[PDB]
């Protein structure tokens, strides 16, 4: 690989913080040798600046967690991917043909409730921050509306699906998905920033806050910091660190995760558009040099994630903004993967 570009992760960070991200930053590990740079503050009012160890909420990124814990119970002859969700999950679904590789690469149809949650941002917001929410809650809120296509026929990222994972991975082991990533994924590889606590809203340790971008242009931001992120659980609740995401991205793609055909399925590409494609709670990214990337994004409120490693998981990179609902900043930050992977132009 091209050397990382530190100077464009500089100018990276520095555009995002002049669009409105209060913090900014990056980790990559390059085979070894760790690229770190941070601008900017975890908390706007006291001023205490941002630094890459500060923990964060990872939003989405946990639907690679979710997943792997899956394709390990595949691996255990637990769970066929091309079994109905209905053989597991009895009466869950009215379609009883929905498949598990369906849900877990957004092909399913499933409604994603969160398009009624967050019509409105920083209203949504407070409407669901100190929820707590069944598995069932959520998705009997998706089945509200019909699919949006038949079973298997086009990608359809929905929140709902990762839903259905934690719905699997609870029923088919007898415990919570907070133990299952503990035993299957936290412990094993040593994530001591990584926690899963829901519905508790406190960040262990020090942290980043979050800072949601109202609607009104130049509104003022929100402390989105504590929430249950109940509406989320096993689509979006983990807490992490840009090292243990490095980590955890390096361990999936060098084969540490899970059997040699699971990781297979898994990177099974469905197209989502011309530079991108979505697997089993993956996501593969093409960049302008030729390279692809393999992790995965997150949005949650005040933070925006992106962690990615590349196809050997020697080059691992996260990097983290500070807040959300900044679709400028979200774009700017995954500027961050062309100067860690591609280097200087
Ligand atoms: C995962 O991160 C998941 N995120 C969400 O579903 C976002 C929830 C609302 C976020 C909120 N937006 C609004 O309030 C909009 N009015 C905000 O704080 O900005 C899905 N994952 C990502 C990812 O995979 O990249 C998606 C953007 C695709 S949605």
């Amino acid at each position: 690989l091209p050397a990382p570009d530190d100077t464009g992760l500089q100018a990276v960070l520095h555009t995002a913080l002049s669009q409105g991200a209060p913090g900014a930053m990056v980790r990559v590990d390059d085979n070894g040798t760790i690229h770190q740079l941070s601008e900017g503050v975890a908390d706007r009012a006291t001023g205490r600046a941002i630094t890459t160890t500060d923990r964060f909420r990872v939003g989405s990124v946990t639907k690679s967690f979710s997943a792997v814990v899956l394709l390990q119970l595949v691996d255990e002859g637990k769970l066929d991917l091309d079994a109905s969700v209905n053989t597991y999950l009895p009466g869950l679904l009215p379609d009883d043909r929905i498949t598990v590789r369906q849900v877990m690469s957004h092909r399913s149809g499933l409604y994603d409730y969160t398009n009624d949650m967050f019509a409105q941002t920083v209203p949504g917001f407070e409407s669901v921050r100190n929820k707590v929410f069944s598995y069932q809650d959520l998705i009997t809120l998706s089945l509200k509306h019909g699919v949006t296509n038949a079973p298997g026929a086009a990608y359809s990222y929905s929140n709902t699906n990762f839903v259905v994972a934690g719905m699997l991975i609870e029923k088919l082991t007898g415990h919570s998905v907070a133990t299952e990533y503990q035993n299957r994924i936290f412990t094993p590889l040593n994530l001591t920033d990584t926690f899963y606590v829901h519905p508790d809203t406190v960040i262990p340790g020090t942290h980043a806050n979050g800072y949601l971008t109202p609607d009104e242009a130049g509104g003022a931001l929100v402390d989105s910091t504590e929430q249950t992120v109940s509406w989320a659980q096993s689509a979006g609740a983990v807490i992490s660190s840009t090292q243990d995401l490095d980590t955890f991205f390096s361990a999936l793609m060098s084969g540490q995760l899970m059997s040699a055909a699971q990781l297979a399925q898994m990177q099974q590409w469905t197209t989502v558009n011309s530079t991108q494609g979505y697997g089993l709670g993956l996501r593969r990214r093409d960049l302008s040099c030729g390279i692809s990337v393999y992790g995965h994004t997150g949005t949650v409120q005040g933070y925006y994630t992106y962690a990615f490693a590349s196809k050997d998981g020697k080059r691992s990179v996260t990097a983290l903004a500070n807040t959300s609902n900044n679709v400028n900043v979200l774009n700017t930050m995954a500027r961050t993967l062309e100067s860690a992977f591609c280097g200087k132009p």
